[PDB]
C-alpha cells in the first residue's frame, strides 16, 4: 500500500545541494509554493472555461497558509487542478527536467539559489527550511495520493485516508528545528508582501491562539 521511488539522479543531486549549501535567505521557499499553487489554479480556470463541471469539486479558487506551532508544520494549500498518481510520480521525482541540471550548470556559474523557479523546480527549495515535505493532492481523474520524502534519495506515494480535499494539492512542511520564525504570522505577512504581491488569488494567512 506504500509504493517507495528513487528520486532521479540530478534530482537527488539538485536537493543535496539545497539542503547542503549554506544559503542565508531561505525565504523565497514561500514564494516559489505559493507561484506552484497559482499554477496549478490557473490551469483549473482554464480547462473549467470549456467543461464548467470540473469544478463541481469545488468552485473556489484560493490558497491557505496554515502554521501550526504545535506540530511544527508550515502547510501551504491550494484548490487548483491538482494532481493524478501519474503526474505525482512523473512531475515530481522520478524524470529528469531539462532544468534540474540547466539550474545546477546554473550556480556553477555563479547564479543564485533564489533564480530555482526559471528552471521549473522551484518545489525543491522546500527542503531549505524542511526536513520532511507531505504532499497531499487530489485530481478530478483520479484518488487523493500522499507523496512524502526526506530527501535521502527516495519519496513514497500511497492512496490517502486523510480528510478528503475535494481537489487540489496541499503542501505540508515539517520544518527543521532552527527554521521556526517561517510559523510567526508577522514573518510570513512579510514574505508574502515581498514576493507573493501580485499573485491573482486570494492568499489567507491563518493564525493560531497563543500556546
Ligand atoms: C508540489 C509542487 C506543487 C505545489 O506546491 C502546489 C501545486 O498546486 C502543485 C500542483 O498541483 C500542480 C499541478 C499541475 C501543474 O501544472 C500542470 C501543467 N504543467 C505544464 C508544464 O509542465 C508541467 C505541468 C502545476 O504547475 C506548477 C502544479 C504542485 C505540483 C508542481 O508544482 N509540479 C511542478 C514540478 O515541480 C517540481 C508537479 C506538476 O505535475 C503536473
Amino acid at each position: 500500500e506504500v509504493e517507495t521511488f528513487a528520486f532521479q539522479a540530478e534530482i537527488a543531486q539538485l536537493m543535496s545541494l539545497i539542503i547542503n549549501t549554506f544559503y542565508s535567505n531561505k525565504e523565497i521557499f514561500l514564494r516559489e509554493l505559493i507561484s506552484n499553487s497559482s499554477d496549478a489554479l490557473d490551469k483549473i480556470r482554464y480547462e473549467s472555461l470549456t467543461d464548467p463541471s470540473k469544478l463541481d469539486s469545488g468552485k473556489e479558487l484560493h490558497i491557505n497558509l496554515i502554521p501550526n506551532k504545535q506540530d511544527r508544520t508550515l502547510t501551504i494549500v491550494d484548490t487548483g487542478i491538482g494532481m493524478t498518481k501519474a503526474d505525482l510520480i512523473n512531475n515530481l521525482g522520478t524524470i529528469a527536467k531539462s532544468g534540474t541540471k540547466a539550474f545546477m550548470e546554473a550556480l556553477q556559474a555563479g547564479a543564485d539559489i533564489s533564480m530555482i523557479g526559471q528552471f521549473g523546480v522551484g518545489f525543491y527549495s522546500a527542503y531549505l527550511v524542511a526536513e520532511k515535505v507531505t504532499v497531499i493532492t487530489k485530481h478530478n481523474d483520479d484518488e487523493q495520493y500522499a507523496w512524502e520524502s526526506s530527501a535521502g534519495g527516495s519519496f513514497t506515494v500511497r492512496t490517502d485516508t486523510g480528510e478528503p480535499m475535494g481537489r487540489g494539492t496541499k503542501v505540508i512542511l515539517h520544518l527543521k528545528e532552527d527554521q521556526t520564525e517561517y510559523l510567526e504570522e508577522r514573518r510570513i505577512k512579510e514574505i508574502v508582501k515581498k514576493h507573493s504581491q501580485f499573485i491573482g488569488y486570494p492568499i489567507t494567512l491563518f493564525v493560531e491562539k497563543e500556546r
